[PDB]
């Protein structure tokens, strides 16, 4: 169970977790105690895995990680909303490719500045099957592998840029790779012990 290699989601030690890949046998996720997990991949297709919550919110999250990408990969707060269907990213670090596209401005929060981009993803896998949907991006100007993310400040920034979110679905601190190799170990948590709304 702890070593996931098949599409799967669930709960581990209180944290929701999700694993998805279109390339079987090229990547695995290992769930550890608390809010920790690891990933290892090699010449994979595409995958997204991480721990977090099944219902996103304006959470203030703290994480620490070892991110060792060998090519295209992301260390990012990742999530989905419905109606409208939106896949969003708060990118903390990346490999060889830095997310880009239509510049919507910037947002300063948690000791750093992030560039804001909005792009489209065509006929791609989603929490609602094969769909075309928009992607909201907050990309830090300085890569980092630990710190705090006041998610609320990003949502506000996106909103002020005409990027409207829908009804929140899952929200996780994820590792995503694309036709690359690498590994990661990520530890995340929320401030205090408020529970889930
Ligand atoms: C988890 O569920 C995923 C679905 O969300 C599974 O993804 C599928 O993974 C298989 C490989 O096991 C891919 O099969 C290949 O398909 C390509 C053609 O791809 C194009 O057409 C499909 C049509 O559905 C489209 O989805 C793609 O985006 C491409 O446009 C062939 O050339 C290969 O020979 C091979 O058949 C599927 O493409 C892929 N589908 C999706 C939705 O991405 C995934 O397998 C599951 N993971 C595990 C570990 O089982």
């Amino acid at each position: 169970d702890t070593t996931i290699t098949q599409n799967q989601t669930g709960y581990d030690n209180g944290y929701f977790y999700s694993f998805w890949t279109d390339a079987p046998g090229t990547v695995s996720m290992t769930l550890h105690s608390g809010g920790s997990y690891s990933t290892s991949w090699r010449n994979t297709g595409n995958f997204v895995a991480g721990k977090g919550w099944s219902t996103g919110g304006r959470r203030t999250v703290t994480y620490n990680a070892s991110f060792n990408p060998s090519g295209n990969a992301y260390l990012t707060l990742y999530g989905w909303t419905r109606n409208p269907l939106v896949e969003y990213y708060i990118v903390e670090s990346w490999g060889t490719y830095r997310p880009t596209g239509t510049y919507k401005g910037t947002v300063t929060t948690d000791g750093g500045t992030y560039d804001i981009y909005e792009t489209w993803r065509y006929n791609a896998p989603s929490i609602e099957g094969t769909r075309t949907f928009q992607q909201f991006w907050s990309v830090r100007q300085q890569k980092r592998t630990s710190g705090t993310i006041t998610i609320g400040n990003h949502f506000d920034a996106w909103a002020r840029a005409g990027m409207n979110l829908g009804s929140h679905d899952y929200q996780i601190m994820a590792t995503e790779g694309y036709q690359s190799s690498g590994s990661s170990t990520v530890s995340i948590s929320e401030g205090g012990n408020p529970g889930n709304p």
